[PDB]
């Protein structure tokens, strides 16, 4: 066991002081002045804030993508980001166009064996058949998996179009499952990539150039109306752009369930890091969508402060030089991801709670709660509560971290925050009930981590059935 | 020559009295008590206003569609325009796909030759290749084109995918056309469309449930971000939604050119026409996009109000019940189309000015000035200047009109104001400087019209042309 002592609890919704006991996975007991048991460890948190750990709903670990394979494998990344604070993953099965989503899924069980904490998967909806809308309803009900991902960009690949979002999001609410949406216009992207190539602009400059804003407003208005029109909620990973946002917010207040995820490099960084002269550090910040002009980031700063972003996550996607200089000649050939799991509590803490910009509380829900209440795992998890699982942070308001590539456990040789230093960070790391960071001490372990299942039918979903239920269509008698 | 003495002219800006003095086809002299040349007809214009002809830029004469024709020809429609006050129109050449462009134009031409009164074409892109893209071109160059219209519903007929968007808006842009859309969701249309009729729903209050607003605003927001990404601008026809109007105003406000086209119908109709007990009655109003739910229309009214809806138009598609009775066991194949060119002058008057929604100055605007200078007509069209075509109308602001179609002149057995009366209405009609409706008496003549070209490039393709200048992209030095 291992008792927490002294420490301020801070959920998303309060704080108070009182110690947290852990044993068997699971928090076993909360209050002032807990006993220990016997043989208990003891983690002396006087002046420290104890968080629920984080989870980072948006990974790639050892994604095969661009031609190649992320140099974060799912041990070093989920290992990272206990480093970091990031207690839980959900990653990404992203079976191949024609193939069996179910052979993807138990190939990427294979790949996150080895993870050091918890982690689960959206499966990708790459292609459309009646296999597929088979193979979902296997994964909802014998793999728990409640979210499937659609991606709207990467023409002639992974690429959904109407059709295909269509009949997914139909079988996404026959399985009360989330669909998820990675929004832009592919065909935009597809037509700018190949405009910019042909005039000769080759360089990590064009990526921002090849996808602008409005190519992620326009995906993300058209996966919101067609969750609209077939009566799903949606989730809309990383969203980057005021356009988008505003797609989102026009929707929540019609009433829509949509939420919106953010990752700390598109509310800190803007588009003018793809002219950097050095042609890798450029190209180290090529992802997708891309980093934007500056008042995108207020935007969306705002927008978690309205509550029309809802999570944040990472897009943990890291490709080393070697492997992003594949686009040396070719911007649209640079692998796009970038690292972020093991910055994201910090950076987000820093940037948002310091400047008074979000309360502690909504620091808890932009990082744990809110993820684990819309994918269904709340409060197993993003929660302190007696019986949730033991996924914890003891966070230190006064300690100071610069991350840097040199030093940081991400296994990439580039951060998109290098030098950068945040004041607020993890001090200590508890998954399952275990220590596995302790001030600067990491003890991951591989294969220690849990695959989580996630039940379908998050509660929304019983609201959209009674509004569903009101407004069936009722035909005329003549 | 013709002289109408007496009258307040009131133009897009401004009121004033004067005489107005035609001929040759043109406006010769403006100025009050102008001298009358030597047997010059005089018209009496006491109390009354001289305003430009209605321009109605969306017309569908004799269209094949649906399974039929039209019911209203080029002769019929644009002579039922001139009693109603419009002295042009611009139709719609529609290809069917893989049809050649100058053969569909070459054939329009032809159905098009017994107009009553001027008219024009808007080209339509129901499928792409070179030759298309080509055809494009010489239309521009040769005909006197310099619209193309897109469907982006219409699903396995004349629908647009975004390839072909993408594709046709950037030819617009070399060609300086101004790309139109009809913007409809086509997959989400035909997958509710499938569902409705999959669930018996086979009446025409199944026709508005098949395609609801989100539809249409979501294709607006496609067709407007494609535009922008393009560099092209945009004329959305038949807005009928608050959720498109938000998308053009949205756009508008980022410093985007785009144009909103409105029919009274969508201004003054809801959705409840389409459970009406009667099968043919609710058949006539089956159009797309539908009548909206009541909120839609105030919101349409606030779009004219605010500028972010420019002009006016009337879908004229006219199918008798007979006709409309193809549909009698499954909605979607109703043929879709209301009528209303005679209509759109008298009903905007009386539901706009006589309230106080609109001054007489943004009534000739949204009647003819804004579609002409849209199009590149202004000043030959919806101008009262020396020099301009002698297209006008004369309007009794205290005459009276009870809507009915067994009195309009339409050839249609419904109308979808049937016994609504209207105060202010067109007493005398001039096109090409000769009275073609005079207190009841209707005198258009087949072959009258003459087919109005329209030079390519409007202004508004000068500022984009600064603005890509300025935008351009330059690489980094590495
Ligand atoms: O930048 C990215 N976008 C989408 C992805 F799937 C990924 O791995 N990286
Ligand atoms: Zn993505
Ligand atoms: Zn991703
Ligand atoms: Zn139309
Ligand atoms: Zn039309």
């Amino acid at each position: 066991s291992l008792l927490i002592r002294g420490a301020t609890v801070v959920t998303h919704e309060e704080s108070y002081r009182a110690d947290v006991l852990c044993a068997n996975g699971l928090i076993q007991a909360i209050g002032e002045n807990l006993e220990t048991p016997s043989g208990c460890d003891v983690l002396d948190g006087g002046g420290q804030y104890l968080m629920p750990g984080g989870i980072d709903p948006h990974t790639h670990m050892q994604l095969p993508f661009m031609g190649t394979v992320a140099s974060e494998d799912f041990f070093s990344g989920t290992a990272a980001g206990l480093a970091g604070g990031t207690t839980s993953i959900i990653d990404f099965v992203i079976p191949n166009p024609r193939q069996s989503l179910l052979e993807a899924f138990h190939t990427w069980r294979g790949w996150a064996q080895k993870s050091a904490a918890d982690y689960g998967f959206h499966v990708a909806i790459t292609w459309w058949s009646d296999e597929v809308a088979r193979e979902m309803g296997e994964l909802v009900a014998q793999h728990g998996v409640n979210s499937f991902k659609h991606f709207m960009a990467y023409k002639n690949a992974i690429m959904a179009a109407d059709d295909t979002l269509v009949a997914s999001f139909e079988r996404c609410l026959e399985l009360g499952a989330v669909p998820t949406v990675h929004a832009e216009n592919g065909e935009l992207v597809f037509h700018l990539q190949q405009k910019l190539l042909a005039q000769g602009l080759t360089g990590p400059e064009a990526h921002p150039l090849s996808r602008p804003p409005q190519v992620e407003g326009e995906a993300a208005s058209r996966a919101i109306r067609i969750a609209e029109t077939l009566g799903t909620p949606l989730y809309l990973v990383h969203i980057s752009s005021r356009e988008a946002l505003d797609e989102i917010a026009y929707a929540r207040a019609k009433g829509q369930p949509v939420y919106g995820e953010v990752l700390a490099g598109h509310l800190l960084l803007d588009d003018s890091v793809y002219r950097h002269p050095d042609w890798a550090t450029a190209a180290g910040y090529v992802m997708s969508p891309p980093f934007r002009p500056v008042e995108h980031q207020e935007a969306l700063w705002r927008g978690l402060q309205s509550g029309n972003l809802h999570t944040t996550a990472t897009d943990h996607c890291c490709f080393c030089a070697e492997q992003k200089a594949m686009g040396r000649d070719d911007f649209s050939k640079i692998p796009n991801g970038t690292a972020g799991i093991e910055d994201r509590m910090a950076l987000l803490w820093d940037a948002g709670v310091n400047s008074g910009r979000l309360s502690m509380h909504e620091f808890v829900a932009l990082t744990s709660t809110n993820t684990a209440k819309i994918f269904n795992l709340f409060p197993r998890k993003g929660a302190i509560r007696v019986g949730a699982d033991a996924d914890l942070v003891l966070w230190d308001p006064q300690g100071s971290r610069t991350l840097s590539a040199a030093t940081h456990h991400q296994r990439v040789d580039f951060n998109i925050f290098e030098g950068r230093t945040v004041r607020g960070i993890p001090s200590h790391t508890i998954s399952q009930g275990k220590l596995l960071w302790a001030a600067g001490d990491l003890r991951a372990e591989p294969g220690a981590g849990r695959y989580v299942e996630r039940p379908a039918y998050p509660s929304v979903y019983e609201v959209l059935g009674r509004r569903a239920e009101r407004q069936r269509p009722v035909a005329v008698e003549r």
